[PDB]
């Protein structure tokens, strides 16, 4: 159904998992994903939410393991 | 409507002061006065410059908004 | 016209002296004489220079431009 | 294609990889999932979404076997 | 007819104008454009030809003034 | 056909050694054994490496 990005982003948003965003320029932002579309992610931190462009993000690391139902390495996609 | 349009229209309609963080580590301050698919018009101290969305990494409003 | 087209066509038709700030911090000065989907022709006096917009951070006019 | 064959191969084989990013930092782990824009790198109990647009190279620790046209 | 990029590249190719291609990472390439497509430019320097990707190009500087037939500032393009 | 396809197929068919310059300054050497729309497969000394075109600045062949 959903791809890898939508599954990952919807999962960490529905579970409100604390995250760490590693921007390509080395800046690190923390918070939770409250909303995302095709080009950006809305990061909520305390009461302040900031828009982060996907094109500026390198990695998104959850603070705790998150259930993504990743495909098994025994069969194809 | 999506998140980016809602966010940008909100911070525009509300004259919200914000901080544009660029991918090169440069910070910009001002108010978004106009935006399209690829850029935004940031006004500060009466001077408005064209900022390209691929140069923007984050947009942080000084006062939060909602939707 | 959209924001980008209105801004670029106005500083072009008006020959507004500009300062293009690149993503690598390099500053370019001149006047836009032509632009398309990806590039911008920056000419300062007798010299031409094709500037790719993906390398542009911000464009700041030397004088405030009335865009309407 | 090449990218899909390579990524599927190192995924199904769970090959230990080293992902070099454009900003120079090095990532170690196994690719468990990938789409058109991102790659899911698993190391220990950690899962890290990595965007393809920020990757420079992907090199496997052990040699990979691919069938080319 | 042609847009700015196609006019610029075809002109410096047809006239074999010596160029200085500035990359985003600060390094400067010199030579003559012998061929180009939507994403790449083949720069020739002596008898060496190297593929230059447009996504790494910041500016392109011709060594001499080049005729481009730019639009007049008095009318709309 | 297109320049990039012609250039890449040429150095692949002839197995010409080349130097891949990345946008972060790193230099890679090897032979292109396979490529698609977004990546190339650079092989050197039996080790194959998936290189993303969007990270490449220039490709200079040795010959």
């Amino acid at each position: 159904k959903q791809n890898l990005q939508d599954t990952f982003l919807n999962s960490v948003r529905k579970s409100k998992t604390p995250l760490t965003i590693f921007l390509v320029n080395g800046v690190k932002l923390q918070g939770v994903v409250s909303w995302f579309d095709n080009f950006c992610v809305l990061l909520r931190r305390d009461g302040q939410s900031q828009l982060v462009y996907k094109h500026a993000i390198s990695t998104i690391m959850p603070a705790q393991p998150v259930q993504l139902y990743e495909p098994s390495a025994d069969a194809d996609d």
